[PDB]
């Protein structure tokens, strides 16, 4: 709805209010190898997936999409795969949901498989196929496809495709930047559009943690440039930009330099996978992890808004961690995304689990290999459910029992549940609570101190 822009280390609409887009990942446009498993990769996507989301309470989606499917043969712009694209931002929109683009990959792309008749070097195991860049782009110099671990990041191919990348052979990070340049020219003057998450876990490629961290944000810099030129006639969008793919396995990581990411919108997102699939299961804790990610936010004068966070074991064992996710988000004030709302039964995931005829999901769930989705992961859903302020003008505080501010605007918040909330609203005029699907709408005018809690 309002167009988003970054004032004062926040998130904000241009009304002045600061927006908490709390949602999920969306794959249903991403291009991922089929690894021969016969399976749909994806589930179908259409508006009826939005419906659902936004009866869930969220007001973003970070919609995982292909540099395969935008340029599937040198210099092309698939732009049919743009509409599909653009649909899914009118029907996010419709519902009341922003979206982030992201340009989305694992284990460099669909290309890096181990071929059936190929074997690994002894003490590795076979590689699988992934989603990201397309064939013309990915040189992995022969090296092998196997991996150290089943760890798909651990493969010597993938990690040298993705050193040609940061040192632009054959022009292939020339292409990226001009793909990212074409995607945001389509959607310059559109306020649903968040912005643009310029890479989703840049792997290191063959550097260290430095080393890497700086060719990343040497990429950053340049997409920036061209997105920016590109965003002429428009407006200029939110940069959503990654540390490497090693915080999502250690919870730190060295930073992208400041002097690459220098633009008033930028946005940190870490993801933030401390106690749910670290190497530690105990280092940093949670609590710890937000810390360490909302420190370097601070740092480059920036919003933390995490594009991926989630607990994918048993919701029995697992609820309280969730719980305890979100109640440091509201401690820290910040939105993110949970991995994920769909995983399909022919997704790499399950296909290097050998989990193919498993049920698959940890949101909604699909049976397999029937691809029937069969409700929602209950004790999951209703952490990621919980009542929420979209928007308030001067938000100081967000906790379990409500929210508190200072400041003039109109304050938009969600409730999840039939029963209608039961709160007391403290300098908010015009309150009015609307039913929605899954749960409450509130809006009301704020004009100085305000606080809407639980009674």
């Amino acid at each position: 709805l309002p167009r988003l822009t970054v004032e004062d280390g926040a998130i904000k609409d241009v009304d002045g209010r600061t927006v908490l887009l709390r949602g999920a990942n969306v794959n249903g446009l991403n291009d991922y190898a089929s690894n021969g498993a016969g399976l749909p990769t994806v589930a179908p996507l259409d508006r009826t997936d939005f419906e659902a989301m936004a009866a869930l309470g969220f007001d973003v989606v970070r919609l995982n999409i292909a540099w395969s499917a935008l340029e599937p043969t040198p210099g092309a712009f698939d732009a049919a795969y743009v509409a599909r694209i653009r649909e899914a931002v009118q029907d996010a929109k419709d519902n009341g949901i922003y979206t982030v683009l992201d340009m989305h990959q694992d284990a460099w792309g669909p290309y890096v498989g181990t071929p059936e008749g190929q074997d690994c070097p002894p003490l590795l195991q076979r590689g699988i196929g992934w989603d990201g860049a397309p064939e013309w782009a990915t040189l992995t110099g022969g090296w092998t496809t196997c991996n150290i671990g089943g760890q798909r990041e651990a493969s010597p191919a993938v990690a040298r495709a993705f050193q040609a990348f940061y040192d632009d052979e054959q022009g292939v990070q020339g292409h990226l930047v001009q793909t990212w340049a074409r995607l945001a020219a389509e959607f310059r003057n559109e306020p649903a559009v968040v912005g643009y998450d310029l890479l989703n876990e840049p792997n290191p490629g063959l550097r260290d943690p430095f080393a890497a961290a700086d060719q990343i944000g040497r990429f950053y810099q340049r997409a920036i440039a061209a997105i920016r030129q590109a965003e002429t006639g428009g407006f200029p969008h939110l940069v959503i930009f990654e540390p490497s793919a090693l915080w999502s396995a250690f919870g730190f990581d060295a930073l992208p330099p400041r002097h690459y990411l220098a633009d008033p919108l930028v946005v940190f997102s870490p993801h933030l996978y401390s106690q749910s699939i670290n190497v530690s299961s105990e280092f940093p804790s949670i609590e710890d992890g937000f810390r360490i990610a909302v420190a370097a936010a601070d740092w480059y004068g920036a919003p933390l808004w995490t594009g991926e966070w989630g607990w994918f074991g048993d919701p029995d064992e697992q609820a309280g961690q969730v719980r305890r996710f979100v109640d440091a988000m509201n401690t820290h004030r910040i939105g993110g995304a949970w991995w994920s709302w769909t995983q399909a039964c022919g997704d790499p995931h399950a296909v290097k689990d050998g989990n193919t005829a498993e049920p698959q999901g940890n949101l909604n769930r699909i049976d397999c290999p029937s691809g029937e989705e069969q409700g929602l992961v209950e004790g999951f859903a209703e952490q990621l459910a919980r009542a929420y302020p979209r928007a308030a003008p001067g938000l100081t505080e967000v906790a379990t029992e409500g929210f508190r501010g200072d400041g003039s605007g109109r304050i938009e918040a969600w409730y999840p549940g039939a029963e209608r909330p039961q709160l007391d609203t403290v300098n908010v005029a015009d309150v009015a609570l609307t039913r929605v699907d899954g749960g409450w709408r509130l809006i009301g005018e704020a004009a100085g101190e305000y606080s809407v809690t639980t009674l």
